[PDB]
């Protein structure tokens, strides 16, 4: 029998949920028999991403682009019950989309796969310390002000609701941190993920896109996002009327001089002195109600405009581009009452 509280053995159920796992790959159409979450590996989706990637190059440049989309079909067997040609841009993306999924499904499904209470052997597969944070503490009323006042007036689908708060540490994060540890402009914001992802970020931090993944689709590069907006991550859980419970990460994020734009801009290598880009958009948190939480600004003001009227987005965003600058604080488990 665990002692862990019953919140972290409940996020431990969410996180290593094999039918969540099994869904998922139904819902992408994979042949279950051909290709079962046990046969998924990192070298087969190494392999998938630099067919993707080939399928665009060869679209951009019929026969040379089926024979490649016959290659990504044998990689990854699905089950049409005629296979869709991967040719235009929507069927390429929904490709990518599948295969960062399952990436961490691999990772979950390797982790509980590789005398003591279940719950408790598969918590230290996750190499993370986890606690509650009570309701009645400052960092908890400090959270839910976080969540109330920067949830976007664009994103009315659903409504946020705080089930539980936990503060989290990765092993070995402290230590790959410490370059950053005292670099200026470190701030607490907020990364969505799908919730079969989480076994994945738990276990190996938060990741950056691999060379052979296509380039479209990331706005300012292969990096790590943040938003300063609850909703505008909340929207990356991917959370249905199915599944309506999501999982929302508080990282402190250090961005030191933050190289600043106001369109899409593919960063390979940032300027030289920059140690981040903020995407900057039309409404922004408050400045004047940042709070610091243990050293770390919280801007957790209600959205004011931003005065920035020539912006292609609608709210800021953060990007990091190197996997050491990002260390993870608390996991929220969030309900989405959808309207
Ligand atoms: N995940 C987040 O909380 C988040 C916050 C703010 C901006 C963000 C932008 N992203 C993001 C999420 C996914 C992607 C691509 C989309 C197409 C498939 N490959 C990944 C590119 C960017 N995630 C963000």
């Amino acid at each position: 029998k665990s002692k862990l509280p019953k919140p972290v053995q409940d996020l431990i159920k969410m996180i290593f949920d094999v039918e969540s796992m099994k869904k998922a790959m139904v819902e992408y159409e994979i042949d279950l028999q051909k290709m079962p979450l046990g046969k998924l590996s990192k070298r087969q989706i190494q392999a998938a991403y630099s067919i993707l990637s080939e399928v665009q190059q060869a679209v951009s440049q019929d026969s040379q682009i089926l024979d490649l989309s016959n290659r990504f079909y044998t990689l990854i067997p699905h089950d049409f019950g005629k296979p869709p040609l991967l040719n235009n841009a929507d069927s390429v993306q929904a490709k990518v989309e599948m295969l960062d999924n399952l990436l961490d499904i691999e990772v979950a499904y390797s982790l509980l796969r590789g005398s003591k209470d279940p719950i408790d052997v598969n918590y230290e597969k996750l190499k993370t310390d986890i606690k509650v944070v009570d309701r009645d503490s400052e960092e908890a009323e400090i959270i839910r002000k976080y969540v109330k006042n920067t949830h976007a007036t664009t994103h009315n689908a659903y409504d946020l609701e705080v089930i539980d708060i936990f503060k989290i540490e990765r092993e070995g994060e402290c230590q790959r941190y410490k370059p950053f540890k005292q670099l200026h402009n470190r701030r607490l914001l907020w990364h969505g993920s799908r919730t079969t992802n989480f076994a994945g970020i738990l276990s190996q931090g938060l990741r950056i896109a691999p060379p052979e993944a296509p380039v479209t689709g990331y706005m300012f590069g292969k990096g790590i996002y943040f938003a300063d907006m609850v909703s505008k991550s909340a929207n990356y859980c991917h959370t249905s009327q199915g599944d309506p419970i999501g999982l929302i990460l508080l990282g402190e994020v250090a961005l030191g001089n933050m190289y600043e734009l106001k369109h899409a801009s593919h960063i390979s290598k940032l300027p030289k002195g920059k140690h981040s880009v903020k995407g900057l958009g039309k409404t922004t948190p408050d400045p004047s109600a940042n709070i610091s939480l243990d050293g770390v600004d919280v801007p957790l003001g209600t959205g004011i405009s931003s005065g920035v009227n020539d912006t292609s987005l609608l709210y800021n965003e953060y990007i990091v581009y190197d996997i050491a600058q990002v260390n993870l604080k608390y996991l929220l488990k969030l309900k989405f009452n959808f309207k």
